[PDB]
């Protein structure tokens, strides 16, 4: 099954998914009521996520899509947060548990205070299960930080509601505008177009 291998601190493996979580916090619409209120993570670990049944059906998908994008598999690193993820570390994504704005897919978040504001449920639910909490400053939260195969991806800045990408394409891109979408998403139609990658253990931190 899964077999989580611990990073290093002094690791540069760690600091550069650290780096990647810190540097993309960013300010959220709500002020901070479904992800909670903090300028920064207290990273508590990061593991590495290694399942060989999840890696062979996401390596077989990478190379359909790069057959279809000129070669190109067109990998991004993408964050992803939901109280499901001991179930995805080890039977992977499933687009069959897909209101979301591109419709039926699984989606990700290139800014990890946006994937944070899901850890708990849709608005943050009602927070940690021990204080009912979305801003507890002490109970651990885990995010996953993913290999997210995009291939030749469908742009665009409004909704756009389907159960699969565009003919031809792999996978859907909602970027920010003004009255659209605060910050981007990453969207994918196939469970094993993406690995979960890393495992991140934090907190949030009181500002
Ligand atoms: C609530 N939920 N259940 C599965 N996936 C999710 C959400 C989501 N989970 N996790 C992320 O990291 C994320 C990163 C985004 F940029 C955008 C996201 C998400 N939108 C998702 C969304 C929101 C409302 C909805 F009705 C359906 C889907
Ligand atoms: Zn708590």
């Amino acid at each position: 099954g899964t077999i989580l291998l611990d990073l290093a601190p002094e690791d540069k493996e760690y600091q550069s998914v650290e780096e990647e979580m810190q540097s993309t916090i960013r300010e959220h619409r709500d002020g901070g009521n479904a992800g909670g209120i903090f300028n920064r993570y207290n990273v508590i670990r990061i593991q590495k996520v290694v399942n060989k049944k999840l890696r062979e059906r996401f390596c077989h998908r990478q190379k359909e899509v790069s057959e279809e994008n000129h070669n190109h598999h067109n990998e991004r690193m993408l964050f992803h947060g939901s109280p499901f993820i001991n179930a995805i570390i080890h039977k992977g994504f499933d687009e069959r548990h897909a209101g979301g704005m591109f419709g039926a897919g699984i989606y990700f978040a290139e800014n990890s205070s946006k994937s944070n504001q899901y850890v708990y449920g849709i608005g943050g639910g009602t927070g940690c299960p021990t204080h009912k909490d979305r801003s507890c400053y002490i109970c651990h939260r885990q995010m996953l930080f993913c290999r997210v195969t995009l291939g030749k991806s469908f742009l665009q800045f409004s909704t756009m509601k389907m159960a699969h990408a565009p003919p031809g394409h792999h996978s859907v891109i909602g970027r920010p505008s003004v009255n659209g979408l605060a910050y981007a998403e990453y969207v994918i139609y196939r469970g094993e177009q993406a690995y979960p990658e890393y495992l991140i253990t934090y907190q949030i931190m009181k500002p």
